[PDB]
């Protein structure tokens, strides 16, 4: 199949490469399912941000077709803005022309993008997630024939331990044990399905659950999160929404996220991230209309994951320790 | 059968507020009434900060109907965030009252400066359930679910500066309000007050546009790529750095906005949307139009649209009605 | 003597009252030895945050002198602008013409301005720390014959106990028990004197100590604060130079301050704030050209503080628990 | 006898930049040459942050002349932030070179995006001992205290676009890069490299004004009062929120700065002031010019004015020379 790999950066974040372009134009990505745009910095993007990155130049490519729709999109982290543009997009060893927004402004996203090392971002949702009703990438190469199956699997990198693989087209037997279990979408817009959620005796039935992988957290519904940690010797930290503890900490709670057809679980170790013998816990309480938790990387550093366009699914199984 | 008026008080041509109550002894707050939420909160007297010393405040304990929840919830806003906690307490509206689940604010710190340099001390959400943190019923739906009115609708009849107050009327729809014909457009999707219109800016098209009427914005926003073909070539000047437009208050070659479904015809002319900024500059006006793009392109009819338009929400028909609002009432 | 009532808010900070104008428009203040410029906001500003303050407005009295001298004002929180102009100013029973700064623009000092409960600022400092040479207050009352000698002090609140008092033109001797040494000022700037400065066996001599009733904590060396914390079971927060602890936490060390003729100690708990059984530390590492301590309100709540202009002088003493 | 001239290249008519090493290798770092501050600092190896992944770095295990120090020390400036500890290696500036005290930074990141986005990997402070931290004998006076040059001066002749490269000078005055009088103004304080002058813009006065020569700013910043009364009618305006303006390139309304002494006479017209933007707006300049107030009225000589005139700075006679730099090397 064709594997793309995912390099960390520092046990912070991972990141994936592609190109643009038929003279292929390399670029650094984000890889995230919670999203569903690509976009790339523009060699007509002059502020300071552009400045230290990989940029796309049009007119160096014969497969481009001109677009020009202006369009801005938003982030929680900010904005970038620019105008739609579409050339050929290789990831691995397929390429696809492929509709994608071309980057002129970058001053709304700042300091995140000039302080981190991808280029642009590369989602992985659903047709009706993205600006611009653009078909998902994997959809449009099942479509172009490039592939038979549109699903893609994340197995993600652990520091000091092995390298990931975004793979396009099939699973790979080599990156999980155990069984694989396949959850229905409740919605075709994130990769979101249902599933009742447990912290001891504190539970959500039915819980939304959004599989991220441009989420580096656990996001928990707040109540849920207040009545999971208190009597545990966490410190939630002054003026921000963060929590630390000692790495040892053997009070820490495990997350159980049970369905009809199978069980998952996330102990401390996935979500904790070291940074004097003291650890922050990577869980952010956040509420929305529909009760949800972000099942984000620590869960897929934990749980290979199948994303299924053609069943409307998402597959989950243990990933294996090693390559 | 019998109408509730709430009087809507003007906010520099900018925003407007209403007042309700909460508890059974009726304590008394200042509300922006937001057709784009779906949560009531207030701001509790065991909030401490700085902000909330401004404000009027809810004490539970005054209360014989209040009613222990103290479920954590935190709101989160394009201006902030606020954070508290559900309670269930009589709420009044004009002439109608009920108990209902709403959130007790105890921290307003990441609603700052917004919030103390406002007169407002809380938000009340006429939006659909589905957008409400906590699966809230809306309160003009449990109003008719109780037998309290006859028709779960209510309408706006938006205060103009200088000319006239403004009322929301919950339970029917009062005549005095709006000349011309009275038009209404079925919602695409029970969540925002949203519908589907075709938009127009003379050459400009955009067809099936997602429209959302919402009360609790003072602009109106429109598709990127609109606006900028929209604004070309028309004497306009876009601040640098900055999301904002400005131009001469004279200038006779600003477009008008033309809205159009099957059944009715909807215009928005700069006058509506023209913002005097004398502070910064003489005959100088901000263009109150943000650009802001969507999965579906997207209208956000704020203020500058209804206080053009009256416009009346209803439950049961799952539509918006839009009839020219009285100019003088 | 003269005695403006110092209002504990919160146990946060300090605030007290004083008035402009033959009219006496009531202002609160931050009453600030850091500084030496009185400003207050104008009816002419029209910002978001001067609508909720106390504005002062030139037309309404009888004695205002205009200026109009265009000045901005800097403080780490940002900045204040406006234009200088003369009026009546009243702080307690005395006043006298002054000339201060009008504020037009607060844009620039938010969201800190907004969020606080103040109007504007008092310095207290000396001539040479003021923009625009203004002789400092106490120094012209003394010089307009209004009271004997230049000079104030500070007795500050302590929450729940007791308020406190800014007294002008002479020392109390309710405020405050054992001897009052007094302190020579190595340069007549701000209120500054030379202490060694130890904490354990970590030392640091002829450091210049700056009183200073404007900053909520003690500031230290950035080294010098390295050294005293490590083992200690503090926790320094992440993205924030803050630190943490428990409240009962008995590691935590005293700092000592040594002249030839006084020896001055501040003990954990007038340095702990209380925030779970947490407390901050009210200490922040910060380094200047002349190796520095900021002994701000934790200093000033153990010791009554005596500042003579006509001496050149601090004057240091236990202050009274009690009123 | 012997001038040591190190290169100086242009970063976009705004700022320059030259080189020098550290370490008994000669590890290479492109440097701010700042006579507004007083302390060297370079980016370690040890540094993680993405912005130092984009720079040279120093590696102290490389160079057998490192001695450790690791005194901890954070530095602060107006674009924000750097931290770590002090170390002790050879410092090569062109020629010479020395064991020198320098700040080895383990953390940029309250310095980004400035720097990442810039082309420098660290600063040289070329102001006096009393500024800064650490209380480190600056270099130039330390090659002086070694016998290894003869005069404790360097000087600065600035590149300018398109037209020459620039020179640091230490240890004596090249007669090539100057013309008409060289004039020097003693220090009124030895810290910044700073000067009393009378400053007139043509009717606007302010006698016996601070004036600090500051490589390490491209700007020039004036009185708050004084920048207001020069603007005056001078088809000039204020962007608004920002504190920037601009004007037409062509504009031949515009002032010229004036400084005297006793001694001499210093000009500063707008060409040298006037940074154009074209990415906002078509034959749009931008005033290099800034207002800030100080206890003592002040004006901050930036790169602006040495584009225009050659300088001198004088250790061991406590002044400041000034010469028109040759327009053509
Ligand atoms: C060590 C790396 C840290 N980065 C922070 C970078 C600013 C993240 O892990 C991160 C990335 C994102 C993000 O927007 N991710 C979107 C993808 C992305 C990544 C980087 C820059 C821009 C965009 C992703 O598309 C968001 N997915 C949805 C829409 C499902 C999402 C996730 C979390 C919260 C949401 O609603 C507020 C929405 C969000 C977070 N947050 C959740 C935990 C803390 C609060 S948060 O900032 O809202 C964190
Ligand atoms: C009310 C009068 C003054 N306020 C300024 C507030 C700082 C506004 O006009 C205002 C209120 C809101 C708001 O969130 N409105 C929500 C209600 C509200 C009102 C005041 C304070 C907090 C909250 C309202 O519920 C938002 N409705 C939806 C969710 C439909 C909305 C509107 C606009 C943009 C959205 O998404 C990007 C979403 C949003 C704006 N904006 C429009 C103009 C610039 C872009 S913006 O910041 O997004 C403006
Ligand atoms: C709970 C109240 C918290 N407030 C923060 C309000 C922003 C303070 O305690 C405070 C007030 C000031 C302040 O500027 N004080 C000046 C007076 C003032 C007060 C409020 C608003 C504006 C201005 C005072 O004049 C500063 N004095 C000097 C110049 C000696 C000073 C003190 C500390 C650090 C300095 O250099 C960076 C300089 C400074 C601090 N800081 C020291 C500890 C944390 C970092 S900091 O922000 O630089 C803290
Ligand atoms: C070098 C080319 C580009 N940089 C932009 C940097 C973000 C500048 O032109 C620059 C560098 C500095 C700077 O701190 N310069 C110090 C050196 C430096 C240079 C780059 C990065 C960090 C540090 C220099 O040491 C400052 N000298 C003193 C202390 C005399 C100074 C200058 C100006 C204002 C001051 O106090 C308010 C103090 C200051 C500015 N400003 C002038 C224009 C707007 C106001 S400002 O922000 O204060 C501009």
């Amino acid at each position: 199949n064709d594997n793309i790999e995912l390099v960390d950066f520092q046990n912070i974040m991972f990141y994936g490469d592609a190109e643009v372009g038929d003279n292929q134009q390399p670029f650094t990505f984000i890889l995230d399912t919670g999203s569903a745009n690509l976009w790339v910095p523009s060699v007509k993007c002059t502020t300071a941000g552009c400045l230290t990155k990989h940029l796309y130049d049009s007119s160096k490519s014969r497969t481009y077709e001109k677009d020009g729709t202006k369009v801005e999109m938003n982030y929680v982290s900010g904005t970038v803005s620019g105008f739609f543009s579409k050339d050929l997009v290789t990831v691995g060893n397929l390429s696809l022309p492929y509709k994608f927004i071309e980057v002129i402004d970058t001053n709304g996203f700042e300091p995140t993008y000039t302080a981190s090392t991808f280029d642009g971002i590369l989602g992985l949702g659903w047709k009706d997630l993205s600006i611009g009703s653009v078909d998902p990438i994997v959809v449009e190469l099942k479509n172009q024939n490039k592939i038979e199956n549109a699903l893609f699997t994340f197995y993600l990198p652990v520091h000091d331990k092995h390298t990931g693989f975004l793979t396009i087209g099939g699973i790979e037997e080599r990156f999980y044990e155990g069984p694989l279990t396949y959850e229905k979408l409740n919605h075709d817009l994130y990769w979101q399905i249902t599933l009742d959620a447990h912290v001891g005796n504190i539970s959500l039935e039915k819980a939304n659950c959004i599989v991220d992988s441009g989420t580096s957290a656990i996001t928990v519904p707040t109540d849920f999160l207040n009545k999971m940690l208190q009597n545990l010797d966490v410190i939630k930290v002054p003026f921000l929404p963060f929590y630390v503890t000692l790495c040892n900490n053997s009070k820490l709670p495990t997350f159980e996220f049970t369905s009809e057809n199978g069980k998952y679980t996330l102990e401390p170790e996935y979500y904790l991230q070291h940074i004097p013998g003291l650890c922050m816990l990577n869980i952010i309480g956040l509420d929305f209309p529909v009760p949800t938790f972000i099942l984000g990387d620590p869960f897929m550093r934990k749980y290979f994951t199948v994303f299924d366009y053609d069943n409307h699914s998402v597959g989950i199984a243990l990933a294996k320790k090693n390559l």
